[PDB]
């Protein structure tokens, strides 16, 4: 298994509905949760393992045995709160990079679960926060898109480094450059 990283395009590709709700789907969520636990994270959205399908899993506590291992599939934000708050985020598709992103305090959400049931959770604190972070992955949108002109100024050079690693490995030019 392996985490996809920035500039890699699978990060921007349209993400599909899921509809069979089979056993493979259980099996996927093992491996998303386990890769998460292995890289010490608190969320992970499926295109970060190379699958373009709306599926995110996560667990605020982010340590085994602790918190609560939530799964949303086909999320949609019904509502976003007015309240706005900063927070240093990291994202695994950007090894080692943390920069402050500013986002809505709470969200209401509609979504299916691992057996198909729709449902309807609201969400705050860290939970909500991650939710959104993975919620963006589902939808083409990476954390530095959410940063303020100044902040991004602080990571230009790092994400540039990434673009080059991609370029060295792939032979191809970086399908997207942050000087853009
Ligand atoms: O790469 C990841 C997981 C992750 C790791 N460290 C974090 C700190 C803040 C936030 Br919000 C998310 C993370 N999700 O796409
Ligand atoms: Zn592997
Ligand atoms: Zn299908
Ligand atoms: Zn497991
Ligand atoms: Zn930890
Ligand atoms: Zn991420």
């Amino acid at each position: 298994m392996e985490i996809v990283e920035y500039p890699d395009p699978i990060l921007r590709a349209k993400n599909k509905r899921i509809d069979i709700f089979d056993e493979n789907l259980k099996n996927l969520v093992d491996a998303m949760f386990d890769v998460m636990y292995k890289t010490d994270g608190i969320g992970l959205s499926a295109p970060q393992v190379g699958l373009n399908v709306q599926l995110m899993v996560f667990n605020p506590a982010g340590e085994p045995g602790e918190g609560k291992e939530i799964v949303l599939v086909n999320p949609k934000i019904k509502k976003y709160s007015d309240k706005l708050v900063p927070f240093d985020e990291g994202c695994l598709s950007f090894p080692g990079i943390y920069a402050e992103v500013v986002r809505p305090q709470s969200v209401k959400i509609d979504a299916r679960d691992i057996t198909g049931e729709r449902f309807s959770i609201s969400l705050s604190r860290l939970p909500a926060r991650i939710f959104q972070h993975e919620y963006d992955h589902l939808e083409g949108v990476l954390f530095f898109d959410r940063m303020t002109d100044q902040v991004l100024d602080s990571i230009r050079e790092e994400l540039e480094a990434l673009e080059k690693k991609y370029e060295e490995k792939t032979g191809l030019p970086s399908p997207e450059r942050v000087e853009a």
